[PDB]
């Protein structure tokens, strides 16, 4: 009777160039498609039929 | 009666170039498609039939 | 009556170039498709039939 | 020098109830997260350094 | 020099109830996460260094 | 110089109930995570260094 989705990713691109130096970074330079879902389905249909008498012939 | 999805990944691209140096990084330069789902299905249908009498012939 | 999915991966690309040096990194430069699911299914249908009398002939 | 992604799935839920009958269907009553990507990356950086003379001491 | 991804799955849930009958179906009532990717990476960096003279001491 | 991924699975859940009968089906009522990838990586970096003279002491 309880759900919880903590989505806490951390990214950290640090560059620290000292005397006369350099250097670059390419942090996840791509793609992605993030879904964070908490779904709940509940199917309780009532498909019923009270005929009473059935006389099929189909010559 | 309880779910929990802690999604806590950590990324850390550090460059530390000292005197007259250099150096780059390519951190996960690709793809991905992240799903973090907590689904719950519940099927409780009632497919019933009370006919009473059935007289099929099908010549 | 309890589930828990702790998803805590760690990535760490460090470069430390000293005097007049260099050096790069290619950290997981590829693909992936991450699913973190906690699903629960529950099937409790009622497929019933009370006919009473059945007279099939099918010449 | 050519890509092509034909994404042609087919779904077909047919019910055909005849004389005094019935019947239901639950076609993929769940989840999903569809990605149809054609990505192309190209990394051609130039990280260069012409110092000329380097005299580090670091007592 | 050519890729092709034909993604042509077929699903077909048919019910055919005749005289006074019934019957249900649960077609893939679950999950999934579909990725159809055609990626191409190309890494051609140039990490170079022309110093000329290097006199490190580090007492 | 050519790839091809034909992904053509077929599913078919048929029920055919005749006179006064019944019957259900549970077709793959579970999970899955489908990846159809055609990736191509190509690493052609140039990590070079022309120093000229190197006099390290490190007391």
């Amino acid at each position: 009777g309880s759900v919880q989705i903590v989505y806490k990713p951390v990214d950290l691109s640090k560059v620290t160039s000292k005397c006369g130096s350099l250097g670059n970074i390419h942090h996840k330079p791509g793609g992605g498609q993030v879904e964070v879902k908490s779904e709940k389905l509940d199917f309780k249909d009532r498909v019923q039929s009270k005929i009473g008498s059935l006389d099929n012939i189909t010559h």
